[PDB]
Parts: structure tokens; C-alpha cells; sequence
């Protein structure tokens, strides 16, 4: 029940996703997103990565191995604290990583669950980084854009050939 993951170069990855309004099918869609994420060995997946410009992502802290499963619609970061550099990649940019992506160490996020119910959550560390990365997808942002300019430019130069290849494939 998996969806193909959209690669770098697909314009859907760069759109501002639309808020979710009708939650009737969100549980089922979220289930297929999780199956896609799990088969690709990821820990998060955003709706734009399966071709859907909607403010929705799933993430986990293999369905039987997870401590917490998150279905997150209409997320807004309402608080952030701290700044920690860390390693990230992306299923839309397979095999490409940066080890110096700056993120807030702690966040507060307002969102709706798969039934449309308002929730508030605070995360620190790894899961705060996963949520920042996924929310970024909903704003049309990819992790290298979080790098300071010299580091972003180095990343794009160093990986130029693979980035070109993805775009052709997309």
C-alpha cells in the first residue's frame, strides 16, 4: 500500500502545502504513509514526498518496534529553544547527508491528530529534529537550506552530479 517517494526536482517538494480541513480519510492515508516510510527505513515522511501538497506528516520514535507513532496535521512550532548541529538525510535525496544541520534543541508544536483533534506536544533532541525536518517539507524547504550559506553552497557543489541525476529522474 506504499506510494512512490518523490525525488528532488519534483516541484511538489517546493510548494507551500495546504492545511488539512477534511479529516475523514486522514487515518487511512496516514497508514499508507507509515507503510511507505517503514519500507524505506525512514523515521518521518511528509505528504509532499508522496505527491500530496497537504500539511500532514507521520513520524515514529517495524510497526511493532516503535515507542510512539505520530500523525501530525497542521503543525505549528509555537516555541523553540537552543541550537544543535546534527546529521540529516532525506528519502527524496537518497544517499545525501549533511552532518552540520542546525536545529532547535527543544520545540513546542501545536497540531491536529488523525481525527482532527487539537494537540500540543513538546519535544527535545532527536525527535525535535525529526519534527522540524518534516514540518519544513510542508513549507517547501529541504534540509540543506537550513545550513548557513557557505555550508549550503558547499553541499550543493559537492553533490552536484547526484542532485542533477535526481532532477532528471523526477
Amino acid at each position: 500500500m506504499v506510494y512512490p517517494i518523490r525525488l528532488y526536482g519534483d516541484p511538489v517538494l517546493r510548494r507551500k502545502a495546504r492545511p488539512v480541513e477534511d479529516f475523514s480519510g486522514i487515518k487511512r492515508l496516514a497508514e499508507d504513509m507509515l507503510e511507505t516510510m517503514f519500507e524505506a527505513k525512514g523515521v518521518g515522511l511528509a505528504a509532499p514526498q508522496i505527491g500530496l501538497s497537504q500539511r500532514l506528516f507521520v513520524a515514529v520514535e517495524l510497526r511493532e518496534l516503535v515507542r510512539r507513532v505520530y500523525v501530525v496535521a497542521n503543525p505549528v512550532i509555537t516555541y523553540r529553544e537552543g541550537l544543535v548541529e546534527g546529521t540529516e538525510g532525506c528519502l527524496s535525496l537518497p544517499g545525501l547527508y549533511s552532518e552540520e544541520v542546525p536545529r532547535a534543541e527543544r520545540i513546542r508544536v501545536e497540531y491536529q491528530d488523525e481525527e482532527g483533534r487539537g494537540r500540543v506536544l513538546e519535544l527535545e533532541g532527536y525527535m525535535a529534529r525529526v519534527f522540524q525536518h518534516e514540518i519544513d517539507h510542508l513549507d517547501g524547504i529541504l534540509f540543506f537550506e537550513r545550513l548557513p550559506k557557505p555550508k549550503r553552497e558547499a553541499f550543493l557543489e559537492a553533490n552536484r552530479a547526484e542532485l542533477v541525476r535526481f532532477q532528471k529522474e523526477a
